[PDB]
DNA sequence: CCGACATCGCATCAGC
DNA sequence: GCTGATGCGG
DNA sequence: GTCGG
């Protein structure tokens, strides 16, 4: 991807832009839209020239446009500089970034008072068991995963997982599956024969339960039947600075659908999309859970069987691609 | 013009 | 107390 | 805010 030195001052302003319609106007379809504007923007070979230019790119419209051509000629935008220096906006999109704190409970917080970690700090009783957890790794969580680490990370799940019953079937997913270099945290998908779409429930805690008794996960954001939430941290070596703490989330799937899962958490996106898209134009209906035909009239039958991630892709005649080449 | 922009598990709130 | 809505995250 | 039926 072209440097960011190329449009990188436009695509940091609509990024901004973009956190506050989320976190303070709490319009998420904004949110969005500046986003995508930015990712299209942030992938063109050419420095942008003119909000005309800009606009020919699918996802920048009149608006965008517009802001380009200001900042451009002036080297910022008004109305972001005047929302930058807004003590109440700054300090509620800011809040937000604390895990737990969306745009409702930051807005709270501002309104009375509560405007930085030290107010949050401060406060411990206005603050849900999430939010806690969410403030006092702050700092941890906002860090990035070296690959190394999250083979590491890897290895004590697989063998762990293992170790509860050999007959566990687990997954690490995301970016990370497909070979990236960092990751923002572990998806982990976890299933075992015994679990079907119509077979029964305490598979998930075993495993969570064996994970914290090896002292791996550390803290628990939510845990349910079919979805743990919570933090992880790898043990450190003697008189060595201490590992970060790591959100990592763990998925109980049925075996019929696990595949369906491993095949859509793995991603990207992008890549999502375009199967699901192949997939339509080829007559079949693919989601996170199942892939079924889709009849004439558009009725979906049942769900196909799936045993592996190939079966996915011959039925859509798609030739079976590696992880590392699903980047979109 | 004006609706879509994904959907759901879990924690917690709001209403009865 | 139970049931549905909301907030949040992914 | 952007797209498109
Ligand atoms: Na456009
Ligand atoms: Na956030
Ligand atoms: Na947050
Ligand atoms: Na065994």
């Amino acid at each position: 991807a072209p440097q960011e030195t190329l449009n990188g001052g436009i695509t940091d302003m609509l990024t901004e832009l973009a956190n506050f319609e989320k976190n303070v106007s709490q319009a998420i379809h904004k949110y969005n839209a500046y986003r995508k504007a930015a990712s299209v923007i942030a992938k063109y070979p050419h420095k942008i020239k003119s909000g005309a230019e800009a606009k020919k790119l699918p996802g920048v419209g009149t608006k965008i446009a517009e802001k380009i051509d200001e900042f451009l000629a002036t080297g910022k935008l008004r109305k972001l500089e005047k929302i930058r220096q807004d003590d109440t906006s700054s300090s509620i999109n800011f809040l937000t970034r604390v895990s737990g704190i969306g745009p409702s409970a930051a807005r709270k917080f501002v309104d009375e008072g509560i405007k930085t970690l030290e107010d949050l700090r401060k406060n411990e009783d206005k603050l849900n068991h999430h939010q806690r957890i969410g403030l006092k790794y702050f700092g941890d969580f906002e860090k990035r995963i070296p690959r190394e680490e999250m083979l590491q990370m890897q290895d004590i799940v697989l063998n762990e997982v293992k170790k509860v019953d050999s007959e566990y079937i687990a997954t690490v997913c995301g970016s990370f599956r497909r070979g990236a270099e960092s990751s923002g945290d572990m998806d982990v998908l976890l299933t075992h024969p015994s679990f079907t779409s119509e077979s029964t429930p305490k598979l998930l805690h075993q495993v969570v339960e064996q994970l914290q008794k090896v002292h791996f996960i550390t803290d628990t954001l939510s845990k349910g039947e079919t979805k743990f939430m919570g933090v992880c941290q790898l043990p450190s070596k003697n008189d060595e600075k201490e590992y970060p703490h790591r959100r990592i989330d763990i998925r109980l799937i049925p075996k019929d659908q696990y595949y369906c899962g491993v095949l859509y958490f793995t991603g990207s996106d992008i890549f999502n999309k375009n199967m699901r898209a192949h997939a339509l134009e080829k007559g079949f209906t693919i989601n996170e859970y199942t892939i079924r035909p889709l009849g004439v009239t558009g009725v979906a039958g049942e769900p196909l069987p799936v045993d592996s991630e190939k079966d996915i892709f011959d039925y859509i005649q798609w030739k079976y691609r590696e992880p590392k080449d699903r980047s979109e």
